[PDB]
């Protein structure tokens, strides 16, 4: 299916809701259901990428798209004091779930280390 | 490139602990890291931060997050790993050249900072 078997491929489809910031041909950027930070939301691909690990150099464009549409978003979002980009990988990353997506998060003041 | 010392590491004036390298960007171990395997993937062309970066930079960008997986996984990071950019203050953006970090090697937790 377009869009894969995942939560994300039923927000895609339109199959079950999100609050969409941007969609295009190639993704969508939606508010995460659990903030992590006062605006904190996800840049996918509508194309299934399980994880970033599994990725094709073919690939390179999309991954990049993500985050320039992440980049846009938060500039629209009126994050002007910065924000932070995150890919969870597996499960030393805490990856929850499969199919690849971009976390973009601002609104306060971000610490070190990421996690 | 730039004036910024990732510019003096890709320059090579300075030393770093390279793993990859091409005509495009570099790969190296991070100075303060904060994992067992803590790395960062930068390009030569001098973005000062993904903010200002252009649509003509997508496969730019894409190309440092290929470079990263496939330098995590020649790293040895099986179990998975994190990635991050931050921009600006609030980002806790500590150079001014775009840099992707790439951190295994224990469990990352949540939030993200
Ligand atoms: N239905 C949903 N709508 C929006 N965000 C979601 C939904 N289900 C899960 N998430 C978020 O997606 C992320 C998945 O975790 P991870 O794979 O570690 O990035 C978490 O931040 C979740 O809160």
């Amino acid at each position: 299916r377009p869009g894969g078997d995942t939560i994300f491929g039923k927000i895609i489809r339109k199959e079950i809701p999100a609050k969409i910031i941007f969609e295009d041909d190639r993704c969508l950027a939606f508010h995460d259901i659990s903030p992590q930070a006062p605006t904190h939301f996800l840049v996918i691909p509508k194309k299934h990428i399980s994880q970033i690990s599994v990725a094709e150099d073919d690939d390179e464009s999309l991954l990049g798209h993500l985050m320039i549409v992440g980049k846009k978003c938060a500039a629209d979002l009126g994050l002007n004091k910065g924000y932070r980009m995150v890919v969870n990988e597996g499960s030393d990353g805490g990856q929850s779930v499969y199919h690849v997506h971009l976390h973009v998060l601002g609104g306060r003041q971000m610490h070190w280390p990421p996690g």
